């Protein structure tokens, strides 16, 4: 099967027992919400919601996330098959710690460098297959492209141009730096550059984090002849404030039951949505009381997945 | 003189004793067809031709090759002469073998490398000057243009567009990677990923490899400052299958008694055709019987080269 | 204060001894004109000029100039502030010395070098700092763009395309080649290079380099997240033969009591003299008195910085 969803719940102190269940298959999870104090929401409003998913993981170790959502799709891509992680929610929730994870200690890595660390690993078990990596490091952000690997990364669009394309192998994006990675210490390298200069741009340009999205994109090629990316996509926050999120939404929505080139995020992704791709798709979610709302936004997306 | 045509013969058990003659001169070749069986035909149709050109090559060493058609066209470039080596003829008669050659064993090595390994050589033997080496790698097809040593070389012109340009000094492609090297083991390296990514590149593109034209130009600035270019080119094959021959031969017509633009062949070699260049013409035929049809057909473009 | 106007005089056997005085402030010029024999001529015209600047340097060592004129504005650069140095004169005056010095002995060595080094000394003292530093050079001519640090960089804007344009964070140029220099010596090889390849430039374009802007930028990054740029510039020869120095003349003119794009020059300087940079200005003068009518005029020009 081709699209898969999970959710991550963010550990707490105060988790919402009454209030967040997770059922006994690990796939399911059930949202109670408060009844409201006034007369005429309490006996006319929803408060219970079921929701079943590929798989449920709370209190899981960095580890366990990527056997579980990353692991085969990552395995897939040097046979030649697309394959697409996006991590979704509101910010706060785990998205940044569940992609990027802990920059200071190896065991709280996250899934983009345990991708990395894979398909170098899996190279050496096809000693007979000339294996070629490449990596680009986009950023979205307003309707806007930036290059994190650029020779100039802090300053905009006005140097650097950028424009989605596509061709019979798919989408790219003219303008965007390719970089060729011989070993996994250079992707490694280049993945630290990016993320450096993710930062720097943000105070540089006066960007909000939170609003941008970010696409690690791993381009392979093994020869027999077989190529293959695998994107590995930061979201910005579902809290929508971030209009770009919208279109995904509807998107998937259509899948379903679509304008790809009215937003970026869409058309960059659009080989990750309509049809040749394994999509895997990670929802964060907060275990607290005072976040239970958007929890449920995040939820009835990620329900939307299984009928892609 | 700074026109040359050559004719190198492919080896062959079954050579064709009556039908190819060699002339003393060793410039000249006969053809001697097998009349037609068919009354009507017999006694109207030419059967016997004859061609003289520059030098005629047979059982021809690697070694050979090179010293009687390319080496001094290189050592021109030095000096400041822009020089072109172009072969030409049927798949199959021997053009990559003449121009690339055995790419596992030094002896049968082709022009391209040994172009490389004389211009090298030649900048030892100059000392109190300062020559500077840069190679590009292009391939055409279909009137498209690709960059062989490209950041993402098996992905087409929506990612990285090219366009023919002309200045003062000559016909250049904005677009296309332009790679210093200092050694001859850089553009050692270089001819070899070209090579390697033109392979990848028909595989991942479903290019047909006999149909291409593919051009390594090496960019030559000593220093009086002097710069030149060397243009090696391996066509595509001329049994015309492939339309951008017919503008070649129509131009080299015209020049023997031109729309360069209507043909990107013909735009990149702009500068190899009219005037100011040494242009060495290889034209690559089969020893065999079933192939002389072909065969005259590119004995009669190498004849035109003489009226250039 | 933001804007400084300094005079170095070209050191001479022959000084122009009646018709040249310095002020014992250190600031001040006057210059006293041969009275014209002509009877029409010599009682209706203006001999006697002074001038008040912010510093007068005759006979001035390399080391002087350089603690006079930029040691300041680079030591800023890395708190953030822009500053842009500008070498302004006649040809024969001294910019080039003044600005780039003796390219082969270290006492003599100019503006240029000195600044990248200082940038880099400065980073020593600042071992908290995560300190960035990268370059570029851009020779503007006849209202056409060239990068000296290209991967062909004999060859013109038809394949090397550029265009000025502007952002938040100010103008740039799209196209121009932009280099990370790690350490010192990185950015010394790479002055080296573009000056080498200038020279070559000029020759293989038949441009005469009196008539050329040359604009060496190094572009600061350093987190408190902080940007500069620092453009170190060796304008055309002032004796207006060069068109674009008369809009650069028009602006400071306009500055003092604007069209940017109207001219290459004025455009990419734009952030230099609208507001927010340290200028300073090197008016470099010959001591003879057979130039002293081009010295007038460029000491009628350093004048017009001090209302800026
Ligand atoms: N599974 C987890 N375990 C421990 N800490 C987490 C986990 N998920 C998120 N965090 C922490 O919560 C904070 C917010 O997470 P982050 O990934 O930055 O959210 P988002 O990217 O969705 O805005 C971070 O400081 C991070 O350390
Ligand atoms: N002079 C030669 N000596 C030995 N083998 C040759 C010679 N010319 C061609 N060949 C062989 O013939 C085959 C076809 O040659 P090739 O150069 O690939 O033809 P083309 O490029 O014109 O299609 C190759 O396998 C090559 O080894
Ligand atoms: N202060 C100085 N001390 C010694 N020589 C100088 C000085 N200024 C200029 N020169 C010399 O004068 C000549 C012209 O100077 P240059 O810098 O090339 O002028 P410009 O760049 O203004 O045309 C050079 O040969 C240079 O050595
Ligand atoms: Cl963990
Ligand atoms: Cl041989
Ligand atoms: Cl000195
Ligand atoms: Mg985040
Ligand atoms: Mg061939
Ligand atoms: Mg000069």
């Amino acid at each position: 099967k081709k699209v898969h969803a999970f959710v991550r719940v963010k550990p707490t102190d105060d988790f919402a027992h009454e209030m967040i269940r997770y059922g006994d298959d690990k796939r399911s999870i059930d949202i109670h919400l408060k009844k409201d104090i006034r007369r005429g929401v309490v006996n006319n409003q929803q408060t219970d919601w079921s929701f079943k998913l590929d798989g449920v993981l709370h209190d899981a170790s960095q580890d366990l996330v990527y056997e579980t959502v990353a692991k085969d799709v990552v395995s897939q891509a040097l046979d030649g098959y697309n394959g697409t992680i996006m991590c979704y929610g509101q910010t706060g929730a785990g998205k940044t710690y569940t992609m990027m994870g802990a920059t200071e200690n190896y065991k709280h890595r996250g899934i983009l460098p345990r991708a990395l660390q894979q398909v170098f690993r899996m190279i050496e078990e096809r000693p007979t297959h000339a294996i070629t990596v490449r990596v680009s490091y986009l950023e979205i952000y307003n309707e806007s492209l930036f290059d994190l690997l650029s020779t100039l990364p802090y300053v905009g669009p006005s140097v650097t141009p950028m424009t989605i394309v596509e061709n019979p192998q798919g989408v790219f994006i003219k303008g965007l730096s390719v970089h060729l990675t011989s070993q996994e210490e250079d992707a490694f390298s280049l993945l630290f550059e990016g993320e450096t200069n993710r930062i720097i741009a943000s105070h540089t340009m006066n960007k909000n984090s939170s609003r941008s999205h970010c696409i690690f994109t791993i381009y392979l090629e093994a020869h027999k002849y077989i190529t293959s990316k695998i994107n590995l996509v930061d979201l910005a926050g579902s809290e929508y404030i971030n209009k770009s999120l919208s279109f995904l939404e509807q998107a998937i929505i259509a899948l379903g039951d679509i304008p790809f080139r009215q937003c970026k995020l869409t058309h960059a992704l659009k080989d990750s949505l309509g049809g040749n791709c394994n999509m895997v798709l990670v929802t964060n979610i907060y275990g607290e009381a005072a976040q239970l709302e958007e929890t449920l936004s995040s939820l009835r997306f990620a329900s939307r997945m299984k009928l892609v």
